[PDB]
RNA sequence: AAAA
């Protein structure tokens, strides 16, 4: 089971998108925020996703209506559903108006909650970015000056083997073996050659 | 001085907006960051810009622009360019792509710069609205056991006065008086009422929610 | 939907 948590704007169709991409299913919660009043444009779109998810076998939507009049606000709503959606929240940001889709990224990232955002060229096309709550923890984690010492040396060796990584850092075997272990769960280094991914470079910058 | 970063689309509007409430300085820095290669319907937005920015004493832009091939390359883009701004760094990301605004936004806060971001209604409304990196700083922060029980109790009664406080929490006036001056000025707390009770003001609605 |  999903969660799909989105804003609508005029044009249903990046929903439908997003539904069809990531196998949406009838037993999944689809959660749609909108502002106060609802505009034409937005229950057209709405009433037109109505009309399919019998024929899809979507689960039908649940509206949340919003008036927004200040940050702290607004944010109180949106943490208040997103407290109660099933685990991985599916987001895509490229829908809907922008105040919201802030609150709602803003919202799931101090939530700690699951999750997976998507963002795409507006006007179409293969631009796409995605991350998901263990890039947000990993590039927010603090590092001990232990470990910025490995993946420094990582990014300067461009990748090396256990053995002689242990050597290099004058580290047990041992308790490297787990460190690694302990930051591949972060996603921010792949290995029997050990190597820093995009990620990690990510990381990198942050604690120079 | 304080420094403003922005991604551009097709319209100049919101950002002399931004610079006009925002009190922007001729000394102050302006950086916008585009999709490369530049569209025609951008460079006419930062030469309207640049065109509005002279009559007004407001600061030159200077234009970089970023291949977005995914978010991790991206990102690191985006993170050089911030690393050579002086703080606080203002935003608006009501302009430009979502996907270099997305990078923006997570950017400043992975940064951990001090930043202020502003989001209006783009549609035809008059709404903005606006949240720093002290919003994200007490969402996120590690509350002690002490200060929980302070906040829990505050929630719990929809506020309550220092003294009642005082004995809910099996404490001295003295010391709960400096715990709620000091997150007063940390700003999740406020003394609504004639009656002097404390009581957690909008952040710390949402500080609780993310806290038991 | 680079101003839902």
């Amino acid at each position: 089971m999903k969660s799909y948590f989105v804003t609508m704007g005029f044009n249903e169709t990046f929903l439908l998108r997003l539904l069809n991409e990531t196998s949406a299913q009838k037993e999944d919660s689809l959660v749609i925020v909108v502002p106060s009043p609802i505009v034409s444009g937005t229950r057209a779109a709405i009433e037109s996703l109505r009309a399919q998810i019998s024929r899809l076998n979507y689960p039908p939507p649940r509206i949340y209506e919003i008036e927004i009049t200040d940050f702290n606000l607004a944010l109180s709503k949106i943490l208040d559903i997103i407290l109660t959606l099933p685990e991985p929240i599916i987001s895509d940001l490229t829908m809907g108006m922008r105040m919201i889709n802030t609150l709602i990224l803003l919202g799931i990232i101090v939530s700690r909650k699951r999750f997976t955002v998507y963002v795409r060229d507006e006007g179409g096309g293969s631009r796409v970015i995605s991350f998901n709550d263990n890039t947000i923890r990993a590039l927010m984690r603090d590092y001990s000056r232990e470990e910025m010492k490995l993946l420094n040396v990582l990014y300067e060796t461009k990748g090396t083997g256990i053995t002689e990584l242990a050597k290099m850092l004058d580290k047990s075997e041992k308790t490297l073996i787990n460190k690694i272990a302990e930051l591949k769960k972060f996603g921010i280094l792949t290995q029997r050659k050990v190597e820093l991914n995009e990620l990690g470079l990510n990381v990198i910058k942050l604690n120079k």
